[PDB]
C-alpha cells in the first residue's frame, strides 16, 4: 500500500544525497584497468550505511563490491549491479582527438543536470540503487528476501591481445561473472545502466578478429618497386588498406544481414575496425612485410563464432591476399528466459513513476555488451533498466529529476520482487 | 586408406609416448604452480611445428594453445587436457602421507606408467598430443583444424575468506578463458580417464561455507558445565552437531537429485571438506563461531539457491543460529548437437577397441571436467580416456591402453575434421 508512500517521501528527501553520492563518485579517476580507487569508495561507502560489503575480485587493486541489505526471510532475492571503470583514460590520445576534454574525466553539477561521462557510465544508475537502497532500509521497509549491491570492476569491453596481457589489460573475465561465480548470486538481477527508461533483456555477444595481412619481401626504401598495383604491393600496409574498404562493405551489409528482433529487444550487431598497426614508427626504413587490423564484431545470440571468421576469411580470399583471421575475443549473447516476475515487478514501477507504458528499447541498447549476460549464462533471469541515453551515443549528461525518477523505480520493483516466495 | 598409415606410425611412436608422459608427469605441478608443465608444453608443442602461443591470466601460470592446420573447410576439433595436478607436497592436511611417490612422481614399471600426475591429467594429454605428432608426420590429410589445447587450473581449487587471488585461483583462469580468448573449435574432446566410455554430461557444483554461532566466550576456568551440546557456548561442540546432521541430509542429497541424461547418469554428491574454529595458537577461550566448508555436487537442473534453502533448513531444525554463505557457483551442462563427434568417436573406438561403447560409470558424469566450459560455450564437447579416474583412486595406465587411445584421437580426428560444418 502506502509503505511504497512511505519509501518515496523518503527518497525525495534525499535528491542532495543522490547529487553529491553521483558527483563524488563520478569525480574518481577510474578508467578501466584503475578502478580500485572507485571501488574503495563504494566500499567504504557500503560500509557506512551498513551493507556489509566484501572486496570479491582476482587482483587486490581491481575487484568488485558486494554487500546486501538482508530481509526477514522466505523471498526472492534480487541484484542490483552497474561498474565502477570508466571507459576515457588521459592516457589514450591514440583514441581520441582531445584526450583531456573536461567531459571525459570529471563530473559536476550544475543546472539541475550532472555531467560527465563518469555519471552516464556508470556512477550514475551505480548511486541510483545505492541511494534506493539506503531508502529501503532506513525507511525500514518489509522485505522477506535479501536485496544484493554487486558494483563490479571490468564491464567495459578492454581485451588483451599479443602483447598486451594480465593485470592492466583484463576486463569483463574479472568483472561481473567473476563476481556472481563466487557468491553474488540471486534470484533476479536488474542491471542499472543507460536506457531510455526502456527494459531491455537481450544482449550481444561479440567476436574479436587480429586480421594479419601478408607481403613482402623486405626492401630498403631506395629498393623499393614502383609502379606494382595495390594487392601486389610489398608493402602490407598497402595491401591492408585495399583490405579495409571491402571490409567495410563486408560489414555494412552484415549489420542488416543479422538483424534479429527477441521478445527483449532487436538485435542490430555491427561491426568497426578499432585499430591497426605495422610496423614500428621508430624504424621506419623498410616498409612491413606484414600488417594487423583489429575488428569488433557484435553476435546476436544465435551467431556462432566460426561463421563470421570464415565470411572475413572469404572477403580475404576475394581478394586474393594471403592473411591470418585469429580470434582473440568470444563471448555470448543472451536473451532471458523466465523473465517475467523481473519485467512485471519493473513495469508496475515503471507506469506509476514515469506514467505510460513502457516502450521497446532501442536497439543499440540492445545490441551490446552489459552485464546482464553473466547473469543470464549462469540463469539468474536478468534486465537492464536506467535512465538517459547511452554513453556510446553519446550522451554526456543525465537529468537530476530523472535520476530520482530510476531511484523510485529501483525500489520499487525491490519491494515487489522480494516479497515473492521462490 | 590414410587411416592403416596413421595407425602404423603411432605403432612405432610407442617410446616417444613413454617418454614424454613421464617427463610431463614427473613436472611438480599442483594447482597453482602449474608453470613449468606449461614451458615444458610449450616447447614440446614448438618442437613439433604447432606454433603454440601462451593464453593466461599470469605469466606463471597459463594455457597452451596450438594448431594443426587444416586444407580448408572443415570442422575444428578441439583436444583439450590439463596441467595442473592433485597433492602438492605441502597438503599434509589432507593426506596421511602428504610425501608419497604416487602423489608426485612418475615412472616406467610394468608396461605401466604410475603415478597420479599420470592419470590425472599428463598421458592422456600425452596421448593426444602424440596422436597429433602422428597424423602431422603422417601427412593425413584434413579439411579442418585440430586445435591442441593444455589448460591451467582445471582443479576444484577455489579461494574463499582470505586465500584470494594469484595462488587460489583455478578454474577461472583456465580453460575458459583460453576459449574465450582464441581456443575456439566446432566440437571439443576433452582427454581425461574414463574407461573408454564416452560421457557428454557433468556436473555443476556450489560450496556453503556454514558458520555457527554460539558463545559467549569464557576461560576455560569458568566454562559452564554440563550443557547440552545444541546449548554449548562453544561454537565447536555446536558444529560437530550439525555436521552429523548434515551427513544424514547429504546421504539423502545424492539418491534424491539423480537424474538420468542422454549423456549419462549424474549423481551429485556431497563432501564436507573443511573445518575450523578457531585458531590453534589461542586456545584458553573456545571459539564464538565455527565454519564449515561444503561441497555440494549439482545436477545440471539445479538452482543453488536450492540447495542453500535446504541446508539452512536442516540448521533450522537443530534450532542453530547459522550463516550459509556460498562462494562458488558453476554450471554443469549436457552437450547439445553433440551427434557429429559422438559418432566419429564411437566408430574409431569400435575399430580400435573391437566393441561398442558402454555407458559410463556415475561418477565421470557428476564430476567438473573442462566439457563444460566449451558446452557452455557452444561448443559441443564430450570426455574420453583411458584407464580408472583418478578420484577412484586408480594410481597407473598401461601403455597399451594409452596407445589405443591415441589411436582413436587420431581416428576421431580424421572422421570429424572432414565433415562439413
Ligand atoms: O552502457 C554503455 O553505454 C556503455 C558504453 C560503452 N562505450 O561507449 O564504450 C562501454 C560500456 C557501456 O556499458
Ligand atoms: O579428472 C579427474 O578425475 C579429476 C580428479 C580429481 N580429483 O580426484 O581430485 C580432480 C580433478 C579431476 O579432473
Ligand atoms: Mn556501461
Ligand atoms: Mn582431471
Amino acid at each position: 500500500s502506502n509503505d511504497v508512500a512511505k519509501v518515496m517521501k523518503t527518497l525525495d528527501g534525499m535528491r542532495e544525497g543522490l547529487i553529491q553520492t553521483a558527483v563524488e563518485l563520478g569525480s574518481i579517476e577510474a578508467p578501466t584497468g584503475r578502478e580500485g580507487a572507485a571501488g574503495d569508495y563504494v566500499y567504504e561507502w557500503m560500509a557506512r550505511n551498513g551493507f556489509g560489503p566484501e572486496r570479491v575480485g582476482v587482483f587486490d587493486d581491481r575487484f568488485n563490491v558486494v554487500g546486501r541489505l538482508r530481509g526477514t526471510g522466505g523471498g526472492a532475492s534480487l541484484s542490483f549491479n552497474s561498474h565502477l571503470d570508466t571507459i576515457m583514460a588521459r592516457e589514450d590520445t591514440a583514441r581520441f582527438a582531445d584526450a583531456n576534454d573536461r567531459i571525459y574525466h570529471e563530473a559536476w553539477h550544475e543546472e539541475g543536470r550532472i555531467y560527465g561521462y563518469s555519471v552516464v557510465n556508470c556512477k550514475g544508475p551505480m548511486a541510483c540503487w545505492l541511494i534506493a537502497a539506503k531508502a529501503l532500509k532506513e525507511a525500514g521497509a518489509a522485505l522477506k528476501g535479501d536485496v544484493v549491491l554487486t558494483a563490479v570492476c571490468g564491464e567495459i569491453d578492454c581485451e588483451p591481445v599479443d602483447e598486451f596481457q594480465g593485470h592492466d589489460y583484463l576486463a569483463e573475465d574479472i568483472g561481473a561473472r567473476y563476481a556472481i561465480s563466487h557468491g553474488a548470486i540471486s534470484d533476479y538481477a536488474l542491471v542499472a545502466e543507460a536506457t531510455n527508461f526502456k527494459p531491455a533483456w537481450v544482449e550481444a555477444g561479440k567476436v574479436f578478429l587480429k586480421v594479419t595481412v601478408f607481403a613482402g619481401p623486405s626492401r630498403y626504401t631506395p629498393y623499393v618497386p614502383r609502379p606494382v598495383a595495390a594487392l601486389d604491393s610489398p608493402n602490407a600496409i598497402v595491401r591492408m588498406a585495399k583490405l579495409v574498404e571491402a571490409l567495410e562493405e563486408w560489414a555494412d551489409n552484415y549489420e542488416k544481414r543479422y538483424t534479429r528482433e527477441y521478445g527483449g529487444g532487436t538485435v542490430v550487431p555491427k561491426v568497426a575496425i578499432g585499430a591497426i598497426r605495422g610496423g614500428v614508427p621508430y624504424k621506419i626504413y623498410r616498409f612491413p612485410e606484414l600488417c594487423s587490423i583489429y575488428m569488433d564484431i557484435r553476435l546476436n545470440p544465435d551467431t556462432n563464432p566460426l561463421v563470421v571468421q570464415r565470411e572475413v576469411e572469404a572477403v580475404v580470399s576475394k581478394l586474393g591476399l594471403k592473411a591470418e583471421v585469429k580470434p582473440f575475443l568470444f563471448r555470448r549473447g543472451y536473451e532471458a528466459q523466465g523473465i517475467e516476475p523481473l519485467q512485471n515487478a519493473l513495469e508496475v514501477a515503471h507506469r506509476e513513476v514515469v506514467g505510460r507504458p513502457t516502450e521497446r528499447p532501442g536497439s543499440p541498447e540492445c545490441s551490446m555488451w552489459r552485464d546482464t549476460n553473466p547473469y543470464n549464462e549462469l540463469g539468474i533471469p536478468s534486465l537492464t533498466y536506467g535512465c538517459g541515453g547511452g554513453a556510446g551515443g553519446g550522451n554526456t549528461y543525465f537529468l537530476v529529476d530523472d535520476m530520482l525518477k530510476a531511484a523510485k523505480v529501483y525500489a520499487m520493483t525491490a519491494m515487489d520482487l522480494c516479497n515473492r516466495t521462490p
